[PDB]
């Protein structure tokens, strides 16, 4: 049935990809001991409660690579989206700017933003 094409393969789930890059980032999950994991698909869930929900909320199903929240188990076809969504759970992003008052998830992400956008090689 389902077929793929020239590319790498996951020595864990046996899932081929277009480029190693994706394969690696994908394996990120596999690695790292976990307490529980959906016995239907294989989604590790630190908290049991979360695991149970998911099973009902959503499970393995031929569909575009999406992301699942960690509080409401939402659905995001993109990674960044989830990041901009999590803020709703914690009010707002963990990091913020001062000149523009931007928002970021990482400290370095902000510092660099102020060192390039605010402190770029241009005078604009
Ligand atoms: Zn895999
Ligand atoms: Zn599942
Ligand atoms: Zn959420
Ligand atoms: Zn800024």
């Amino acid at each position: 049935g389902s077929s793929g094409s020239s590319g790498v393969e996951c020595p864990t789930c046996h899932k081929k990809f277009l480029s190693k890059y994706y394969l690696k980032v994908h394996n990120r999950k596999h690695t790292g001991e976990k307490p529980f994991e959906c016995p239907k698909c294989g989604k590790c869930y630190f908290r049991k409660e979360n695991l149970l929900e998911h099973e009902a909320r959503n499970c393995m199903n031929r569909s575009e690579q999406v992301f699942t929240c960690s509080v409401c188990q939402e659905t995001f076809r993109r990674r960044m989206e989830l990041r901009l969504h999590m803020v709703s759970h914690t009010g707002e992003m963990p990091y913020k700017c001062s000149s523009c008052s931007q928002q970021f998830m990482q400290k370095k992400d902000l510092q660099s933003h102020m060192i390039k956008l605010h402190s770029g090689p241009s005078s604009g």
